């Protein structure tokens, strides 16, 4: 698996766990590891550089959690701008899907001549 396929796959996973509920980095890492049957151990440094970019892009936002629960924990949430961009990707995949289906429908139904 090449470098940027892994980064894309990691981005798709992080945006989906936030799509389910706000979460903190250590919690995201454990939940992904147990949702991958232990195979996928995400790294904190790469998670923060992804989030730091997604913050300036307006895709996600950050806020400080409760301090009764230990002390000082940053939670991340998928914004409305992020929810809609995921919905468009959404639309775009099922749009590409039937464009491909239409290509061989049209490919063989014309190679007949
Ligand atoms: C649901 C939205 C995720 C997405 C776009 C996206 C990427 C990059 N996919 C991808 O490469 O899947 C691999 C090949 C399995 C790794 C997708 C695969 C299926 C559906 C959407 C995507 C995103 O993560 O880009 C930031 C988006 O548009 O979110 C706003």
């Amino acid at each position: 698996i090449p470098k940027e396929l892994l980064r894309a796959q990691t981005n798709v996973i992080l945006l989906n766990v936030l799509k389910q509920g706000d979460n903190y980095v250590y919690g995201i890492i454990k939940q992904v590891k147990e949702a991958s049957n232990g195979e996928m151990e995400l790294n904190e440094a790469t998670l923060y550089t992804i989030f730091d970019r997604l913050e300036q892009d307006g895709i996600i936002s950050s806020y400080w959690g409760d301090e009764s629960q230990g002390g000082r924990r940053k939670y991340y949430r998928l914004t409305e701008i992020g929810h809609e961009n995921m919905r468009l990707a959404x639309e775009s995949l099922s749009r590409v899907d039937k464009i491909i289906e239409n290509l061989e429908a049209n490919k063989k139904s014309e190679a007949i001549k």
